[PDB]
C-alpha cells in the first residue's frame, strides 16, 4: 500500500500508529459510496461478527445479516442448535426485525429480562398468533415481579400491514408514544416489529442475502476431529459460509483441514486463519482457501501476547497478508484489535477484503449473553474468549490438558446508555468507513485500497482530536 | 524548514514531538519584535478565533479585533445576525472596551449573569445614556435575586473623557477601589469602559483595522448551497475577510466554491480549508485562494481521527503545506490542535502565516456561550463542534442524513480562576511567541520562519520543564 | 381542658409530651367537619402565616387568604409597600390563582427564576394583556440563559373563561400535557391560572373574605414609636386585622399600645402578644385586646430560650392562657413551635382559637424569599428571625444597641421535592385537623375544645408510629 515519503519505520505498526492522509475527492456525500465486499462472502457492509460464543447468536446473526454483514456461528456447537439457528435466521423478514414475542402467561420478571434481548425497547404480548399488547420499562416497573403479563397494563401499539414502505411507517411513528410499530401479516398474524430508526435504516443498508433471498449466515469449525465430516454436515445444515478457525493457522493440521474441505467441493467460500505472515497466507491459499483470517494476538480477548510473546501488530500483518493474497488472488479478513471505527477503516485501507469485529459487539443488546448490571447501574455484558474452542486437541487426560490450557479470559464490555444496540454500533462503523471513503475520495472498497495513502504517527499523534 | 542534522523521523510530527533550538539572537526584548502577519488578513498578532458558534461572537470579535487579531464569524448563520454583529463591531472604540450596559430596570439576577459577559469584573448601570452606577460581585451578592438594579447599592466610578492617554487613566486607577473606569463622550454620554490592564494593553497591542480604521472582522461560508450568492452577500454585509470552511477541503465542491468566489472578484482575501497535503494546497491556490487553512483532525473538538482514522499530525502538515504555498506564493493558516502557546509558536515556526485558536478561546469570558459552574464551583464553559456546519450536504431525508452525521461533540473548557478573560489568553500567547522570536533571534514573523531551527524529541523529552 | 385520670405531671408539657385520646365519634368523614374559627378574624381554616418578613409576602397572603387563612404582614414595613400588597391581595380572584405573568421581552434566566415563585409549575407569557404562551422547566432548560422568552418555544395552553365550575376545568385538564389552565376574562384578557389540584381545592376550602367579599389580610405593628398613628394608618390602608407583636407581651409598653389602639376605636379585631401566663392574658384582655398571641420561646427561629432561659413549653402555656381568655371571653392564637400537623391539632385542642404557623411556611414556593439550592440540589429556603422588629427600642447609639441585640438567626427549611407549595402544607395541616376532629368526634372547633381528652406520654411514647 502507498505510504508517505520517508516513512519506513523499523517496527510493525498497529492501528494507533497509522493514519490516512485525505486526497483529492470526488465523492460528494457518505451515501455516495457503497460498502459491498468483493471477497464473495456477500456482505454489503465490511463487518463480520466473530465466531465467539459470547458474540455470535441467532439474534445477532439475523440483525447483522439484515444490516448487510455476515455472522460466523461459534465453533464446537451442537449441530442441532446450528440447524435451529440457521432455520430461524433464514425465516426472517428482510426488512422487519423479529421482536420479543411474549405469551400472555409469562411472568413480569421474564418480560422485564426479555425486554433487553432486543434494541427495540418494547416487547410484544401476542395471543394465538395475534398481537394484543406492548410492554416496556415503564409499565413493567412497580408491578409485582411474578404477576402475569396479561395484567401488566398492556399499552396500545401502531399496527401496519407487511409491505408498507418505510416512509409510511416512519410518518406513522412521528408522534407515536412507543417508537416501535407492529408489522402484521395479511391474515392478521404478527410478522414482526419495525422501529423508527429501523425504518430509517431499512433504506440505507441493503440486507445481505443468498441466491434464494434469505439472510446470509456462516458457521465455524475447528481442526481437532474429523474436519471434513463436520464441514459437510454444516454445509448441509444451510450455512452459507464456512470458517475454519484455530489459534495458529500455519500448522500442518490447518493445511490438512483446508485440503479436506476443498476436496469436499462444497461450493461455499473458504475461510481459514489465523496467519500473520505472508508465507502463512500463501500456504493457506495453496491449501484451497479463498479467504484468509489474519491476526493472532490483537484480539481484545486474546492472551497469547502476554503469555507467549507471539503475535504481530494488526495493521502491518493485515497489509502484508493482503498484499500476498492479492498477489495470489486471495482475499483477507482482518480479525482482532477492533475497538473504534478507525480500526475498521484502517483495516480496510491496509488491503483487507473485510474486517471482523469480535468482542466489541459483545457489549450490545443482541449479543448471546446475559445483560448484567454493575454497582453504578451502568449496563454491561461479559465477553469470554474461545480458549480451547480455538485450540488444537478420561478424567486424567481431561484435567491434564486443562491444566496447561489458557484460561477463559473475561472482560466487561459496557453498554452505551443510549445507543446500546448493535444497530447503532454498525451505524457508527459504517459512518466512519463512509467518511474515510469520502476523505480518500473512493467510490468503493477496492478504490479505497487503491487510492489510500497512509502515514506513520507517534504516541503524541494519537492524542490529537476529541477522544 | 531547517532541521537538526540527522533528524529524519519516519513519522509525521505533532507539536509535542518538535522543539525549537535557540540561535544567535540580536533581539533585546520581547517588545522589540512585531507580530504583524503577512497574509493580508491585517492581523497585528498571529491569532484567529475559529469559525465555531461556541467561540465566535460579537464580544470576542470586538475584543480580539481591538487586540490585533481577526475573528471568523461562524458559518450557517442568519445574515441578519451577521450584519448586526458586523455593524456592532465596526462601531467600537479602537482603545476602549464596550462594557456591560445595564438599564436601571434590570433585575439583580440579570445583572449578576451579565457581569461575567466581559472580563472587566464590573457592569455599568446607565440611565438615559448617562452612566449612573457600577455593580460587581460584591454589592450584587446577598441582595434578593429579583430586586431592581436601581436598588443594588450602586458604587462610585472613576469618570474620564474619551481621548485621555492610557498613562493618565492608568495613574487614575492606581488606588481606585474598582479597577475599571468609565470613558465618557464629550457630551457626557457613556462611550465605554477602560481597565487598568486594559490601559496597559492599549500600548502593547496595535488594533487590527481596515482601510477605514474600523475593527476588522471575518465571516465563514460552507460549500452546500449557492456559495457565490452567500459570499457576495457577506461581502456587502461588511465582512473584511471571507473563510470557506469544510471538513474535507480537497473535494471538487471546495474547488468549485473557491472558483466561484474568485470569479466574483469581491476583493477580499480568500481563505479555504482544510487540506493537510501539498497537492491539496496546490489545488486550492490554483482555484483562486490566497490563504489556505490546514489541519483536519487535530482540532480539540474534531472527532474524525477516532471515527475514520483520517487526519495528520498538525506540525508536519503545517510545514509541508506552508512550503507548498510559499512555493506558489500562497499563505497558510494552521487550524486545530492549539492548547498551549508553544503550539502557536511552533505553528508559526513551521511556516504558517497565521494560527487559528479554536476551542481554547471557548473557555473565556467573552466566548458566545453560557458560563456554567461545576460542582466544585470552578468556572467553565461548554465547547461544541461545528459538525454539519462543516460538512457537505422532508423529515425522512433530514433524519436519514442526521443518523449517519457525526454527533455534536461537547467538551468542558475550564476558566482560569484569575486570568479568565480572553485578554489574558492573548497575553500568554503573544508572550510565548515573542519569547520564541527572541530565542530564535527574529525581528518579525518572516524572520521567525527563515531563522528557526527545529529538532525532534521523544515522549520523555516533553516531560522536561514545569508543566 | 379534660385530662386522663391520674395525669398530673410536675412539669409544663409541650406538643411532643401530650396526645389526644379518641372518643365516641359521630362525624362520618373528614369533610363533615368545618374548621371555621370563632375568634372573629374570619379565617375558615385555623392557620395564620406569621408576621415574619421571610414568611409573609403578597403571594403567601393571597394564597392563604384564598385557602381560608389570614396572613399577618410583617411589622416595620414601609406603609407604601403595605398599601401596594393590600391592594394587590384585595384585587385577586376568589377561585383563580394569580400566575407568574411574563412579558415577551423577559430573559430566559428571569423566566426560570420566576417559575418557582408559584406552585403551578408553569408561567404565562402574556402580550398586551392577552396570554400567548406557557413556559415550564422543560422548554426553558437547554436554551441560552439570556435569550428572550419570545423564543423559548412557547407551549400550548388550555384556555377557559372565568366562571366555569371547577368540574369543567378539572375534566378539561384530565389529559392536558400541562397541569395549569388559563382562566381568561370575557373580553379575552388574562384573569388568572387555575390548576388541576387547584380545581380540586376550590370546593374543599372556602376562601376567607371580608364584608366586601375580598381576600382578608392582616398587618403587624410594634410598640416602639407612635403605635396609635401606625395602627390608624394601617387601618386606613385596608388591613382587616391588626396584630401588635413584641418579644415580651406583658410589659407596660405593650399595655399602653393596646390601650391606645383600643381607644382609637378602629373596629378591627385586636391581637396582642406574646404572653405565656394567665395574668399576662388577663392584662392584655383588660387592655382592650380581643385576641391574645401566646408563646415566647417555642418559635423555631426564637433564640431566647438558649440565651436567657425564659419561655414555656407551648402546650401548657396555650391551654392555661386559653382557659384564662375563655374565662374573660377573649380568644387565643398559639404562636411558635409548629412543625407537624399534630402541633396544630394539639394547639386547637388545648383551647387556642387559632394557630400561627411561622417558619414552617417559609419552606414553600410562595414565601417571600429566594429559592436557593443546596449541594445535593435539594430545594430549600432561608428563614430568618424578626429580632429587633419584635424588640422594644446616631451611629454610636445604633451600634451600641446592635451589640447587645440578638442576632438574626438563620435556618434552612427544605422544600418538599414533590409537594413543595404552601397549598400542600395547608392540605396536610387541614387533613390532620379534620382527622383529629373525627377521632374526637367533634363537628366544629368549639366542639373540638369541649370534647377533647388529652393524656401525657413519655419520650418513648413519641416513638410510636411512622415518623
Ligand atoms: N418468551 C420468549 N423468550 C424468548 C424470546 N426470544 C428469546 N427468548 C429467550 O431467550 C432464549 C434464547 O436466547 P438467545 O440465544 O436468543 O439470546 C430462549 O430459549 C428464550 O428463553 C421471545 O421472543 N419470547
Ligand atoms: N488466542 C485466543 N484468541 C481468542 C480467544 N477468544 C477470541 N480470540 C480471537 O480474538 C478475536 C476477537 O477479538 P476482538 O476482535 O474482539 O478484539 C476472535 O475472533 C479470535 O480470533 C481466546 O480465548 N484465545
Ligand atoms: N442588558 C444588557 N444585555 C446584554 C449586554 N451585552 C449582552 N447582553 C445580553 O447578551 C445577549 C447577547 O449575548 P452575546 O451573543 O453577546 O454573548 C443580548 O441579547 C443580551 O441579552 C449589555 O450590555 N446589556
Ligand atoms: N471534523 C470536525 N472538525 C471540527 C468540528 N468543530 C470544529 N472543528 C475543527 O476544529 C477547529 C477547532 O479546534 P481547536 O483549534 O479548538 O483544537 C475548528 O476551527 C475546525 O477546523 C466538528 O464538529 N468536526
Ligand atoms: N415579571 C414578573 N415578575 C414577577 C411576577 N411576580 C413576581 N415577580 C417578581 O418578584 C418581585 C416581588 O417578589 P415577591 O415579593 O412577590 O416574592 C417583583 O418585583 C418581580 O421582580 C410576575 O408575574 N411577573
Ligand atoms: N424572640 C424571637 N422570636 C422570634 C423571632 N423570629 C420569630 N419569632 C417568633 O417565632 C414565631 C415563628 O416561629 P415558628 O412558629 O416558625 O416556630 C414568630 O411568629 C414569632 O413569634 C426572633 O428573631 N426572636
Amino acid at each position: 500500500v502507498r505510504f508517505l515519503d520517508g516513512h519506513t519505520p523499523a517496527y510493525d505498526l498497529t492501528y494507533n500508529d497509522v493514519f490516512v492522509v485525505p486526497g483529492r475527492s470526488d465523492v460528494a456525500s457518505r451515501f455516495d459510496v457503497d460498502l459491498s465486499t468483493v471477497d464473495g462472502s456477500g456482505t454489503t457492509i465490511p463487518v463480520v461478527v466473530a465466531n465467539m460464543t459470547a458474540v455470535a447468536g441467532r439474534r445477532m446473526a439475523e440483525t447483522v445479516a439484515r444490516r448487510g454483514g455476515i455472522v460466523v456461528l461459534p465453533q464446537d456447537l451442537p449441530i442441532t442448535a446450528v440447524s435451529e439457528t440457521v432455520d430461524f435466521v433464514k425465516s426472517r423478514d428482510l426488512v422487519v426485525d423479529t421482536p420479543v414475542t411474549l405469551s400472555p402467561e409469562d411472568s413480569v420478571s421474564d418480560a422485564n429480562a426479555l425486554l433487553h434481548k432486543r434494541a427495540h425497547g418494547a416487547a410484544v404480548v401476542v395471543f394465538e398468533g395475534r398481537p394484543i399488547g406492548l410492554v416496556t420499562e415503564a409499565n413493567c416497573a412497580g408491578v409485582d415481579r411474578f404477576a402475569r403479563v396479561r395484567d401488566i397494563a398492556l399499552s396500545d401499539f401502531v399496527t401496519a400491514p407487511v409491505g408498507t414502505d418505510p416512509r409510511e411507517v416512519f410518518d406513522l411513528l412521528e408522534h407515536a408514544p412507543i417508537d416501535v410499530a407492529v408489522m402484521t401479516a395479511p391474515d392478521g398474524t404478527l410478522a414482526g416489529v419495525l422501529t423508527r430508526t429501523g425504518a430509517i435504516r431499512a433504506g440505507i443498508y441493503t440486507p445481505a442475502v443468498d441466491a434464494k433471498g434469505r439472510l446470509r449466515i456462516a458457521a465455524a469449525v475447528g481442526i481437532n476431529g474429523d474436519v471434513g465430516a463436520k464441514a459437510q454436515a454444516l454445509a448441509e445444515a444451510g450455512a452459507d459460509l464456512l470458517v475454519i478457525d484455530t489459534a495458529h493457522g500455519h500448522q500442518a493440521k490447518m493445511l490438512d483441514a483446508i485440503k479436506a474441505v476443498a476436496s469436499l467441493d462444497l461450493g461455499l467460500p473458504l475461510v481459514a486463519g489465523n496467519v500473520v505472515s505472508a508465507e502463512g497466507t500463501r500456504d493457506l491459499i495453496e491449501a484451497g482457501a479463498s479467504i484468509v483470517k489474519v491476526g493472532v494476538g490483537p484480539g481484545a480477548m486474546c492472551t497469547t501476547r502476554m503469555m507467549t510473546g507471539v503475535g504481530r501488530p494488526q495493521f502491518s500483518a493485515v497489509v502484508e497478508c493482503a498484499a500476498a493474497a492479492r498477489q495470489l488472488g486471495g482475499h483477507v479478513w482482518a480479525d482482532g484489535g477492533v475497538r473504534h471505527p478507525r480500526d475498521v477503516a484502517l483495516a480496510l485501507a491496509a488491503g483487507a477484503s473485510n474486517v471482523m469485529i469480535g468482542s466489541w459487539f459483545a457489549g450490545t443488546y443482541e449479543s448471546p449473553g446475559d445483560l448484567l448490571f454493575d454497582r453504578d447501574d451502568r449496563p454491561y455484558k461479559e465477553s469470554y474468549g474461545m480458549a480451547s474452542k480455538r485450540a488444537v486437541a478420561s478424567s486424567f487426560d481431561r484435567a491434564r490438558k486443562g491444566l496447561f490450557e489458557e484460561g477463559i479470559s473475561t472482560s466487561r464490555m459496557s453498554l452505551d446508555p443510549a445507543r446500546g444496540g448493535v444497530e447503532d454500533l454498525l451505524d457508527h462503523i459504517t459512518s466512519g468507513v463512509r467518511s474515510t471513503c469520502t476523505y480518500v475520495g473512493a467510490a468503493n472498497l477496492p478504490e479505497l485500497h487503491e487510492k489510500v495513502v497512509l502515514g506513520v504517527q507517534s504516541a503524541a499523534g494519537f492524542a490529537e482530536g476529541h477522544p
